């Protein structure tokens, strides 16, 4: 049974887990804690790429976006490498989606514009894709150190889960920025060890990932079957029980998909 299969990893990790796989054709909805509130952590840098494409035309890619030492405040592994030059806005969806770069990440948000520094049309436009749920209130590093049970810079694995499915899958974004979102999150290097994990090879993976305080693991993915049938997978994780510190356990996201690729096979 999945419930008690999910059960049995809180337990084992220490854990609260949350799981939400949307009804398609012929499978029922898999939900576990799916309604329950947890920290996005870099999972929002999904829907914020997606955010920056729609809000311009899509040469809006090739312009050069300037930074200084005093913006790298968090985990950024390319815009580190770049300050000294500068990183156009496709350099920086590409190194937010691939690389979960803070920096670039807070960038994006800046463009944007906007009231909290771009947090508020964040969140505005997760709105105008109906989801009424999912909070964004601070920028890296800040986002990820909410106290357990704080409602800020959280979604649920079932409102994220219906983002992420109108983003890939159905028709928030034209096609070419469709491909473009799609093709980052395909190109991932963070989440090898998390849904990726759970899938056979031949199914097709792409994610984005977070990770944070108080032990938080997260991914987002869509997968393709074999055939070509997609599903749309959240699995999201805290373990607040070791406080602050806590370690974050990719394992646990691992088992998680493993379980629900067994379903989905
Ligand atoms: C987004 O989740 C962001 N997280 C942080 O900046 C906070 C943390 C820093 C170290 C551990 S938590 C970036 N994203 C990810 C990710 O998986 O998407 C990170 C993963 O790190 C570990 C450990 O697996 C850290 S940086």
């Amino acid at each position: 049974d999945l419930a008690d299969r999910f059960a049995e990893l809180e337990r084992r990790y220490d854990a609260r887990l949350g799981v939400y796989v949307p009804a398609t054709g012929t499978t029922a909805a898999i939900e576990y804690r799916a309604d329950e509130r947890f920290a996005f952590c870099s999972t929002f840098k999904a829907p914020l790429v997606a955010a920056v494409l729609h809000q311009n035309p899509l040469t809006h890619l090739d312009k050069l976006i300037t930074y200084t030492s005093d913006d790298i405040r968090s985990i950024s592994p390319v815009a580190q490498q770049h300050v000294q030059t500068g990183m156009t806005i496709g350099q920086l969806c590409d190194a937010a989606i691939r690389y979960s770069d803070g920096t670039a990440a807070n960038l994006l948000l800046a463009d944007l514009g906007g009231p909290g520094g771009g947090t508020a049309a964040f969140t505005g436009y997760l709105r105008s894709l109906g989801d009424t749920v999912s909070r964004l209130d601070a920028e890296a590093p800040e986002l990820n150190r909410d106290p357990p049970g704080d409602e800020r810079d959280t979604t649920t694995p079932h409102a994220i889960a219906l983002v992420l499915q109108q983003l890939v899958l159905g028709n928030a974004l034209p096609p070419d920025k469709r491909a473009l979102l799609t093709d980052w999150m395909a190109r991932n290097t963070t989440g090898a060890k998390r849904i990726r994990a759970g899938f056979p090879a031949d199914w097709k993976v792409i994610d984005k990932t977070g990770t944070g305080d108080y032990g938080r693991a997260n991914d987002i993915a869509v997968v393709w079957s074999p055939t070509g049938v997609p599903y749309v997978v959240a699995v999201m994780s805290d373990r607040a029980g070791g406080g602050y510190d806590a370690e974050p356990r990719e394992a646990l996201l691992a088992e998680a998909a493993t379980c629900v690729a067994g379903v989905l096979a």
